[PDB]
């Protein structure tokens, strides 16, 4: 499973032109870094403060068949 790969790629894209608070920056950086934990509501918890759509991070690309 490479769900974390999708979560990081989408996360850095949003923050490409935006910025994040230091309290989360320590954690957000981990996601972008590629090393982080995922499996719980955490994917949607992030969108709660940012106001992003539910399961935005979930939207996969590479995981899809035919894409590596």
């Amino acid at each position: 499973m490479q769900k974390k790969e999708i979560r990081r790629l989408r996360l850095k894209e949003w923050f490409k032109d935006k910025t994040l608070p230091p309290k989360e920056k320590s954690y957000l950086s981990q996601l972008m870094s590629g090393r982080a934990s995922f499996g719980e509501k955490a994917a949607r918890r992030i969108e709660q403060t940012y106001g992003m759509p539910e399961g935005y991070l979930d939207a996969e690309y590479a995981e899809q068949p035919g894409s590596s």
